[PDB]
């Protein structure tokens, strides 16, 4: 049931970390929602109840400045999940979710999650194996010098939005591109720069929109010499 | 072993732990010290314990079908490894081989694992800080821009730090974490000489943190 979305939610963190044997009897106690853009997921102070997972389209993470104002804290999308820790921590959300564009979440209610854990402690023991092995490798690749160019690590997010290798692909994105340069670590100006030289490899962004008219093509510049001018 | 434990804390393993746990599994710790160039497990070999350096570099190395040892990783001072391996109880993936003189601090596998299944509210503690800190790294990689490889070297090397850090006599081991070819860690090495950096024997010697690490943020 629900299998093409089930897909997408097993490229998240949450499901990657789960036995294999486990996940499908969790994902078959998923609450499904969708969102309109601007609707709100969770506030600030409210209990954590669920894990969440994007199916389709962008959720953003923000807190309230004392001032007054929405300080983004992170932007999700499809196959990312969030919210695991203060699930399980059951401590009160430290920021708001909203949806930016129209959303489609799975939310797996933390009981569900919490209670196989506790009736069966070889559970959790496993999930942890797998979550220190994923640490190790993050720290050893943040060790590992950067060589790529700002409108490479552009190519390169766009290359791990598409679900495909090979063949022309679409993803959709916020029409506030700051907060993919959020996301980034980028100034605005820059991640503007890096769409105009992708243009020479076959990315136009749109408003809500880039359209890469070849993964191949794409992944080449991506993996080309930083050093060398491409094609 | 005050000044040890401060070092063990540092480690992943350690982080990982929610503080009222720390000071009980380190008073089960198994403590040891090692010669250059002796083996600490072999690959294949029951994981009996998760390691964490005090002291000294620790190679990691699998076999290959031609017969030739592939260096994996290579630990330092303040860094836990095992864990995934300890709590699956699998056979060692790799050998330990000790490339200077080594301190070893050794949780063995039952104490830690034994801990988990026991009270499974601590594992389900432990999980969420991890998921945690996958998403901090997770969102660091993100945001990681291009450096060159001088910079690289001397944030490693600042890392090292609380002045003089030692190294191990084999530079393939460092080239080979640090993502760099053996040529650009030369290049990157003489190239810090103009930020106070001279690499007499295998130790580096750096005159100021602060000039380093003005190289580095740049």
């Amino acid at each position: 049931a629900h299998e093409a979305q089930k897909a997408i939610a097993r490229n998240s963190l949450l499901i990657r970390s789960l036995p294999e044997q486990h996940v499908d009897a969790l994902l078959s106690q998923a609450v499904w929602r969708s969102y309109d853009r601007g609707e709100t997921l969770f506030l600030q102070e409210e209990k954590a109840q669920a894990i969440h997972v994007v199916i389709d389209g962008w959720v953003k993470l923000f807190r309230m400045t004392p001032t007054g104002s929405e300080a983004v804290v992170s932007v999700f999308t499809r196959g990312e999940s969030f919210g695991e820790a203060v699930a399980l921590r059951n401590t009160p959300y430290p920021v708001s979710a909203e949806a930016v564009t129209p959303c489609e979440v799975m939310h797996i209610p933390s009981p569900v999650f919490v209670s196989l854990m506790r009736r069966d402690p070889e559970i959790c023991i496993s999930i942890l194996a797998t979550t220190f092995g994923h640490l190790h490798s993050l720290v050893a690749q943040l060790e590992q010098l950067k060589a790529q160019t700002g409108a490479q690590r552009v190519a390169e997010f766009l290359l791990e939005l598409c679900d495909c290798d090979t063949g022309a692909c679409e993803v959709t994105l916020p029409y506030d591109k700051m907060l993919i340069a959020g996301r980034l670590g980028m100034k605005p100006e820059s991640l503007s720069r890096a769409f105009s030289r992708l243009k020479a490899a076959g990315v136009t962004v749109k408003r809500n929109h880039a359209e890469i008219e070849d993964i191949a093509l794409l992944r080449d510049y991506a993996e080309s010499d930083p050093a060398d001018s491409w094609s």
